[PDB]
């Protein structure tokens, strides 16, 4: 027998005493994300982390789901994908992840709109396409790509997250079912809404919507339309409108991601190519008032911090 290659990823189990929670970054019914610092055993290193604790969500189903997330996050290794650093098996389990201090890309474009230039937008499109192409190479279909699920390490460096709907293409044929729900309808390809089919090319659709969110500075897709209508809207041939800043060049690429025929949508590798050409001449592809004059940061705050290392530079041997 041989059908798929062995996943030789390492799951690191960390002690409670190696790390400290400093502030809360957010909470839902999934638990609590804390901003923290991880200091590995014997290493003269301080790594800023996000610690996602289940928060006493002692459902055995929720424990299974968050360990499924942990499985995928421990298995990925790419500059544009969030990796898991380790787990801690306290009473409520804790996932230890990299701190992405500027938050989600969605909230970033909403907050910083008047200071984001075309170079940033087009580079973010390249980076998400690189991270999605990596997931495709690993045979992973993400199933929840959206600007909320892209995080910002620096304004110059984004990564995809949220692996709690992700499925391996090659996982028992059952790609006609509501794995993790069937709920992000406004980002979903039509075949996923109607049939529960999911593919790399259905993530291309969601990529198109994600780009549309970036180019509209965080506007809600199909705002005011209930999710019940979306399928019929798409079957009748309507799509999201051309964002004001977008040339027909950029918008036609979005439109191509929303073709009914999945195989006529672009591949992630081609989206990398196309957005990279556009990123060499940004003002030709997005028209933004003030573009010539924009300035986003690169460093951070941080309080004695001499041995701080970012997780991307702390490579496990
Ligand atoms: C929904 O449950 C989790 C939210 C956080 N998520 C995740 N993955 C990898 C790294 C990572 N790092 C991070 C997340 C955040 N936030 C928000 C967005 C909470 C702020 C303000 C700073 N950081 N740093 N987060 C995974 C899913
Ligand atoms: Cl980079
Ligand atoms: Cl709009
Ligand atoms: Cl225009
Ligand atoms: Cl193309």
């Amino acid at each position: 027998s041989m059908g798929e290659a062995p996943n030789q990823a390492l799951l690191r189990i960390l002690k409670e005493t190696e790390f400290k929670k400093i502030k809360v970054l957010g909470s839902g019914a999934f638990g609590t994300v804390y901003k923290g610092l991880w200091i590995p055993e014997g290493e003269k290193v301080k790594i800023p982390v996000a610690i996602k604790e289940l928060r006493e969500a002692t459902s055995p189903k929720a424990n299974k789901e968050i360990l499924d997330e942990a499985y995928v996050m421990a298995s990925v290794d790419n500059p544009h994908v969030c990796r898991l650093l380790g787990i801690c098996l306290t009473s409520t389990v804790q996932l230890i992840m990299q701190l992405m201090p500027f938050g989600s890309l969605l909230d970033y474009v909403r907050e910083h709109k008047d200071n984001i230039g075309s170079q940033y937008l087009l580079n973010w499109c390249v980076q998400i396409a690189k991270g999605m192409n990596y997931l495709e190479d690993r045979r992973l279909v993400h199933r929840d790509l959206a600007a909320r699920n892209v995080l910002v390490k620096t304004p110059q460096h984004v990564k995809i997250t949220d692996f709690g709907r992700a499925k391996l293409l090659g996982a028992a044929a059952a790609e006609y079912h509501a794995e993790g729900g069937k709920v992000p309808i406004k980002w979903m390809a039509l075949e996923s809404i109607l049939h529960r089919i999911y593919t790399h090319q259905s993530d291309v659709w969601s990529y198109g919507v994600t780009v549309w969110e970036l180019m509209t500075f965080g506007s809600k897709p199909y705002d005011g339309i209930p999710a019940s209508e979306i399928s019929s809207i798409l079957e009748k041939g309507e799509r999201l409108p051309q964002p004001p800043i977008c040339t027909i060049d950029v918008y036609m690429i979005m439109v191509k991601c929303w073709m009914i025929d999945a195989d006529s949508r672009p591949k992630f590798r081609e989206l990398i190519i196309e957005f990279s050409k556009m990123a060499r001449d940004p003002q030709r592809y997005l028209v933004i008032q003030g573009d010539e004059r924009m300035h986003l940061p690169s460093p951070t705050d941080s309080e004695d911090m001499d041995d701080v290392v970012d997780a991307d530079e702390y490579l496990i041997p």
